[PDB]
């Protein structure tokens, strides 16, 4: 029992800090905690959201010794919005970048969503790089998850046409971003969400040139496509965590992963729509705790 | 003595749960609290109402063993928006199918407004599923009390009018939810209201659709009207029970469900307008738990 | 055939005229033509007009030799807006202090919808003042088909309910008169209008104030059901023409007129909607002629 | 030493109520507190303001024994908005209505700006049932300071002109509200008030119909001239308190008085702007308590 | 060589009229021209258009002795915006509802876009009554041109998924017809048009429930895919003739037409894009005659 | 007996241009016509008015030949709105630094509302420069016509309070412009005025800092008044013609006059408001030409 509980857990404020890097062209915000020495953990969240997605799974990966690193990426939260760099392969540099800056080299890396895809970018590109891998909600470009998707019309991906439209996107939802993003997100969830939660992120993306470089993740899409088949014909060394929630994409996101990569094991998350860090963190916690540790 | 309290009643939170019902084309939005095998109590809303109404009524209900389950009819609240099936014995199905699906067959029935003439339509079409009904504070269209208000023009239905007409009705209050509601709201009661709480209800139909929704429950009042005199033919078997507040419909509310049931008991609640749930929460509460008990 | 042709009529700007005049209280604006010393004829527009609705039947009375004087009403128009006088007894007596201001006293005089109400309490008050009465489209307070109107509660009166909601009806429609206005229109047309005509009348309701005094006339509809009832005691003794469409209020306007009046004639226009001075100027324009020289 | 503290007083919400007073035509909201038995204290506030500029006034006047009852007069506040009665002497009437409907006949009367031309009304119509006035902050219709400030063309009521011009007022200040009356406010404060309690004035008259209610009582302003001069000719027998800010009227609203009634006495608050209620209401108790129990 | 050349040609407004048809639950607008007594050629409209895009075509085919008439479909332009009936057959019921009130039995059939859709729906429920059926410029649902559309994701369909959004397109677009339509209609256009003429159908959108009705026929669309699959398990036995511009459909248009029906000719536009009316009237009527008189 | 007919009069265009002249820290436009060698007439506008106004006036003057010279004075129409310069003495300097730019000294001189307080300070500053002076419509500053309607709270100066409200006379009229104007205009007026014509000066004073600037015409009088009482101590010496319509100030514009100048003839325009050259440019031609021949 219990009603949604919107905000930040308890103690939250005390244990992170919001922080900025400044990249060569880009400044980057990212949240962290944790011991300055423990294993970094960095985790990506995809659209449109910001690092906030995570607020109930970082303060578990901090008391198990983790160093917590939340990006908003390219273009989104507290993050500027340059001219370009959208497409996947180039944002998982940026994260490189920024992880380098920070001192570390091997990290473990999660991803959602358009996360999901930075972080397979990060993975195929520098796999020694990259100790463990968890993979949430979304399939990525390349896979047959993603072109079956495609080829059905499958309903929930009806607006990848909408924002792939430049300035037309853009002149329909400025000034409705609250309108348009709770109505998404409703969409896709199954667990009750607060509407305060969800205007975390709707406010962020009403920012200026925030709908702008959202959308622009989107028009990269057919650059992606090209750039991830190529990534897939070396298949990931490392291990992989595949989850979903099983009101959503469920057990497809572990057939996804398994064309991805050769160490695979999944779980899917019971009575979860699409947002697993929103939805059922307790879930989603554990499960990478177990997987971190293994 | 006292300013009017907002918000949810102490230790709310913590007993009740926002949850889903999918059915086969739409997804209904319920609160429920209280012990799993209770006696399952259904309440409904009306126009401009959600869920929210009861909050002062559901915990009464679950202390005192009733399993509570406050629903968003179709279109209202959380619950989708579908094209149709917006005339009440549609509607009345749609919470059956609801509480189907929860386990349930024998339910208690609580119905003020639209939800009232939805819960008659439950109880019409499955007798001997509802064990006991309380009806409030509005006359089901069929009945005289409900025709003598269309003949008279009555003024405080002037609304039905500007609601039936099709897109007009939501191109002129679409932007003005807030101020349109709380006017209507205000005009109807008789103890004094926090702004707060009538603005829960007034930013549930500002969200996509729900003007729409709402005002296609007004646009099927004619095929209510036939599908209702038809039930009406067949007098209720299961005990009824009839209230509404002094400043308004009053003790035409029990004369109204003479015309629909044989075993029909009624009360008038003491300075209290149109909105029994938000204005006398207290006197509502007795009613029904002297009723159910009995 | 033919496609509609917006606009005045070819050579009206030649020989009609507008004009201002000062009342006791109010200023009327009103456009004029025809010989000086003519037989006066006074028509008198409804809602949601002025008096442009008139444009192509004045030029054949003037050329006819009456004196033509359309009459903005109080509120309507470029008329000036005050804060009372829309009960229809009280604005006659606005046309009345208009019509001897020009020197006249005798009139012929022309209405439809809230005009022909003003008419026809102009005729009770002052019924030698009134050579020939003529009655169009709309019938008036008091008589059983406006009464029957009500108590059927008629589809096309939906809107008294709204108009009479103080504030609240100018609130919604403010910025929104001219589709507000042109759907009013053209669901109650036959005859293919142009858009740039109605435009014409839906710019002066945008007008400061105009919203407000036009739903005044329907505020004081309760006032002018009472005092028109008085009237009724005493049929007219001048003779009445009554007209409208077929595909609206068709030979109830005569039925109406009869009850109002000892020395009554009709005709029903054929093809024709609510709107007989767009719709059928001709058909109106020979009916009026007939009658006046008969 | 302190910054401003918005909101009301600790426990002002456990003393007081919301209630309301339907009188023949409307219906008035007033807050009330203090013995049931209490002699009744009638607090009557101005432009732009409602009941709630007496919160730190009222719980005092409760705790000396005062039956304490702060109204929304006509159109302001929480009141109903009619289409007239807006000259202060019916307004006046308004209030008595309100009074002897709570059972009283004999009161003491607190009015300033619009509230106080309403109280003087009713002490100049009804002198044997005001026991103790007290005026504050502006001066009366009929006065010479009245009349020496509209023949300088003062600064500080340029807005008359405005307000009184019919729909051209609402329309240059509907949606802006906020922003209009947050400045008169501080325009006419010297103690620094908090934008939060200045908003509660704000958003109430942003409801519907409350500029229009607001600005008739301004364009009533000639009629309450000449109806306050035939007032004037009979000096009130009562005691009569006067008060006024030294950064605003200061000593005229003692001057002021004195044209109006026999038995006046008067102070000027230090340091205090146009808003002695919400400025200063520790000097303005004070005053009061000595006053009434004098 | 030639700008272009905005509104209706010379001699049109003359020779040609605007009609409404009351049909039983929808009233439709259409205009008509040429000898009573020809033989009907009716054309069909798309989305975002109205019967004057055909306003090139008709007056050659009134000079040919035809008795045309341009329809706007259910939902389009000036005709009703009923609640239901948008999928295609049930429009095309429509359609013949008016040719029999008209009085004809046979008539030539002329559609583009959602128009083709219909008067394939027309055709094929009703084959008897099709003299000759020309298709222009898009393919139906069902056909293997279709249905490759979808599969291949093509870019110039990606605002089906919008349309298909319920409440979500109206919300976005309501308020920037002009701009969204400007956009989607020179996106598809080779020959420059006059904004001036893409403006008069951007502003009929903009009317009220326009929006609404225009989704519905793309939501409809899974409806059609299923009826128009069964209606192509038989080929229609009457003479068809597809066209299509070169920078657009071109020859697939005739593919399309070849897997619907026996009888099949076609030909190419050259330099033409999508919208074939609008762009190379000449070309179209040229077409349209030598078919008629074969 | 004439229809309002707007814009320029036949023939305009090619006898007069649109001309800037640099000046210090302005730049203006005029308007300009008639032989290069005539005796310069300039004519300067009012509030909220531009050049415009003299459309009527200029040609019969150029065909007499005069060089015409119409101004838009400092911030005005298509006139640079620099920060400050706005009492009427500085700009009486700017139309003579034009007057010279352009080669000519002695001049006719005719000016209404803000333009005649302008053309006021330029004969009392350099007398031997104004070879005539005409003065319409409004009474200077200074004088006892001025005074009395201050001190009688004349309704017809109610806007000079809002007026002198800096940034909230801006804030809440911007975007309102044409509404705002439009009902200015036409209370003022007696003659029928075309809404196309008033709406070019609306339309000017929508311009960036149109608004700013015509109001600080307003905040600039009590220097005004100042500066003119001085100016008054030495009657005018030059021939000064007075004019208004007798619906507006009528006589009062000839007593005002006489007590600014020593040589002084007058007339009263017959049915003719605040606006004599757009009410009755006929009347003020004559006048002018018989007053500058004589």
């Amino acid at each position: 029992p219990g009603m949604p509980a919107p905000g930040l857990p308890a103690g939250f404020e005390r244990r992170f800090s919001r922080r900025y890097a400044q990249l060569d062209d880009v400044r980057l915000h990212y949240v962290t905690g944790g011991p300055d020495d423990g294993e970094m953990v960095v985790l990506l969240h995809g659209w449109p959201q910001t690092w906030y997605t995570w607020r109930h799974v970082m303060p578990a990966l901090a008391e198990d010794g983790y160093r917590v690193v939340a990006v908003d990426y390219r273009g989104a939260g507290e993050s500027d919005k340059p001219l370009g760099g959208y497409d996947k392969a180039s944002m998982a540099g940026d994260i490189r970048a920024l992880v380098h800056q920070l001192g570390a080299t091997r990290i473990h890396l999660v991803g959602r969503d358009i996360g999901v895809m930075v972080a397979y970018a990060y993975a195929a590109q520098w796999p020694t790089e990259i100790v463990k891998l968890a993979m949430l909600d979304v399939p990525v470009p390349g896979t047959r998850i993603w072109d079956e998707a495609k080829a059905s019309a499958d309903p929930q991906i009806w607006h990848f046409g909408l924002h792939q439209q430049r300035d037309i996107a853009e002149m329909l939802i400025a000034g409705k971003e609250r309108a348009y993003i709770l109505d998404f997100y409703k969409k896709r969830t199954h667990v009750a969400l607060s509407n305060d939660d969800i205007a975390v992120y709707a406010d962020a993306y009403a920012a200026p040139g925030a709908l702008r470089a959202g959308f622009e993740l989107y028009r990269a899409f057919p650059q992606d496509e090209t750039r991830f088949k190529a990534f897939m014909k070396h298949k990931l060394p490392m291990p992989v965590l595949a989850l979903a929630g099983d009101k959503s994409n469920g057990a497809k996101e572990l057939d996804m992963a398994r064309e991805l990569a050769l160490d695979v094991r999944g779980a899917v998350a019971p009575n979860t729509g699409h947002w697993l860090p929103d939805e059922n963190p307790a879930f989603l916690t554990r499960q990478l705790l177990d997987f971190f540790r293994e």
